[PDB]
């Protein structure tokens, strides 16, 4: 067990290419989004484990005593049924406390005595926009507990600035993160928590994942049209259009599959020396994938709008994820012109959108010294 | 020879589907556009053949005497070299008088004596927008002369209202029309003059043409962004993008090919009983072909604009032809709402565009009684 205060953070995810085509067996590329989730673990002298989620403004508290006398025994792992009474509240983020409490017991079981902790979670990630926030959250929770119970090595065992876990350690964090995702999503594929853990880019096709080895630095603009949407609804639509127009749609999905592939190849060639001409290839891949998604019928007025304003300032974009609203990605290559992107952000904001100037192909589960944290995150977490 | 005054008209053409994909062997559908070209032939007592083109404000005049003593002898048919001196002016529409004079001699040769005529040509077709105006013009010229020299039957031999030539007659008109197209375009495929002659819809793939047998009534909105463009330039671009991204582009062109095919099939099923749901299939085929053309890189701001305003009023559209400017097609199905299309036209006009509410799948070479002509065309032709 550790006595030190832990501060870990995991990034979000966004589909660069391959969004709807993955359901039909094509390749897709997911990448770490640098809108991180932060978690602060503070050991407690008292005997109560307390979880705090400022955003969803909720902070439940349990006492080691009670939990201590839990008949822990580690279709569907019914253990959840038990855990349901073992605690007491419910709601949207209700499964979040249920995922925690499950990570807590399951992980701190091997501990002679349940430790008294204090967790503070705050993310820059917009909830519900399909940016994988609950994976980043689970990854952050599994990382903090594992390190606390020293089930995994401690990246800041050198008092360094920022640190990460070694491969065999990361594999474990990701294994537990998947559990938490299972209690909250029941049937997650493992891409979200995988992206959140390893960071970078991830190839995904038919259950098979791979981390693109080399990946360049990508600056984008994340835009949330805040337009609600049904994921289930869009996928069904594509499924339909596919049944309705088989010979038109089959080749189209093959075309998207080729975009993800091409992109993957180009990215690997940029990881070497980022020639300016290679950014031109990506912008084109983004324009094309965006048109193909429109052909798939998953576009939206808010999205053609984001793209129209963006091209109005010379930037390229595409929706990311489900489409029909949600978020969009805008590439920002080297050799900008502040005024251009700056005019874009207000233009984008004028439409009633939320716009962030973040990056893609981000790090992954990271441990930070509470001294190398931004003031916003600082005041928020309580540092 | 006839002494009566002749009034023939031929429609223009527009690619419903298949625009750039035809170069790469895919199927394409061309259809008669109801923006007609009118030609008025008046026999003359004097001895001078005079051609008048109000639009291009030019009206040359030759005298039978001179032409009479022409050593007529009927790589490249050098006969044109001769015909060049046999007459005297030159310019843009300079080959037009050269095509005429070539149709005139070549067709009226068998005439014991060159007849003295007076031709008046005026079209509702915008020149240079790729709507095949010179084919319609050639078709009109071949029709009028053939009928005059009675080399072909006379549709108004019954003093009827509107008439057309029988198949074997049309085939001839089209054969001569192709000659005139050859002198003006040197290497025409025969689609333009074919569409202008038979009217309706035309299937075209790899030199092989076919007339779709049954075809429904289609109401559209023709919009000319008046944005200049290089046809040679766009095709090369596609050729390039195709070389650059072979696996992405091949399937895309296969996808467009499937759209033209599907459409052809649907049209044939509408020729029966036009169920409202079938117009929904076309709008979708139009949305998809429009996105694919954007993927091909032949789109333009003026075109995304035409489509944006159009969808803003619930209508569907796609560029037609070269893209990168030029004209766009907007489908207008049964069960409109005047205000909708009406708001669209001004909206479209507001953008500085020329908008027509015409139709597609039009008639073809037709002979009209100078009494069943619109006043605009009336005052214009001099009737
Ligand atoms: C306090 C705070 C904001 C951190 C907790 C993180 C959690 C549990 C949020 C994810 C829950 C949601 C809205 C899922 C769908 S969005 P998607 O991103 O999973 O796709
Ligand atoms: C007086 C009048 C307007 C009628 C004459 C008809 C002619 C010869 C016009 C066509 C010439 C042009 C501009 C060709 C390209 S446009 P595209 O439509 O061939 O493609
Ligand atoms: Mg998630
Ligand atoms: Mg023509």
């Amino acid at each position: 067990m550790l006595s030190e205060v832990l501060l870990v953070s995991a990034p979000g995810k966004v589909i660069l290419h391959g969004e709807h085509a993955v359901v039909h067996g094509k390749v897709a590329l997911a990448v770490a989004l640098n809108l991180r989730t932060f978690l602060v673990l503070r050991p407690q002298s008292n005997g109560k484990v307390s979880l705090n989620l400022p955003n969803v403004g909720i902070k439940q508290v349990w006492d080691v005593a009670t939990l201590q006398l839990l008949d822990t025994g580690f279709q569907l792992e019914k253990l959840k049924k038990v855990a349901g009474l073992p605690r007491d509240c419910v709601g949207n983020e209700g499964l979040s406390l249920l995922a925690f409490l499950y990570l807590y017991l399951a992980i701190c079981r091997k501990q002679r005595t349940l430790p008294s902790l204090d967790i503070m979670v705050w993310s820059e990630l917009p909830p519900g926009a399909g940016l994988g926030s609950s994976a980043a959250y689970s990854v952050c929770v599994a990382a903090a507990l594992l390190t606390a119970c020293e089930e995994v090595t401690n990246p800041l065992k050198d008092r360094g600035s920022i640190g990460s876990w070694p491969e065999e350690d990361l594999k474990s964090i990701n294994k537990w993160a998947y559990e938490g995702e299972r209690v909250i999503h029941g049937n997650p594929s493992g891409v979200d928590n995988s992206v959140s853990t390893w960071g970078g880019a991830l190839r995904y096709q038919q259950g098979k994942m791979s981390s693109l080895k080399r990946l360049p630095a990508l600056q984008i603009l994340l835009t949330n049209t805040k337009v609600p949407r049904s994921t289930k609804a869009l996928v069904a639509g594509v499924r339909s259009r596919l049944i309705k127009f088989p010979e038109i749609m089959a080749p189209l999905l093959t075309s998207i599959d080729a975009i993800s592939l091409e992109c993957e190849r180009v990215l690997g060639e940029m990881a070497a020396a980022p020639v300016p001409e290679q950014y031109l290839v990506l912008e084109e891949l983004m324009d094309m994938n965006q048109h193909h998604l429109n052909a798939l019928g998953v576009g939206h007025a808010s999205l053609d709008q984001l793209c129209q304003v963006t091209a109005a300032h010379g930037l390229h974009s595409k929706l990311t994820g489900a489409g029909g609203g949600g978020c969009g990605i805008t590439l920002l290559k080297p050799g900008l012109e502040r005024a251009k992107v700056e005019a874009a952000k207000q233009a984008l904001t004028g439409c009633g959108f939320d716009c962030w100037e973040t990056s893609i192909g981000a790090p992954g589960v990271s441990m930070h010294s509470a001294t190398s944290i931004e003031d916003p995150v600082r005041q928020a977490l309580g540092l």
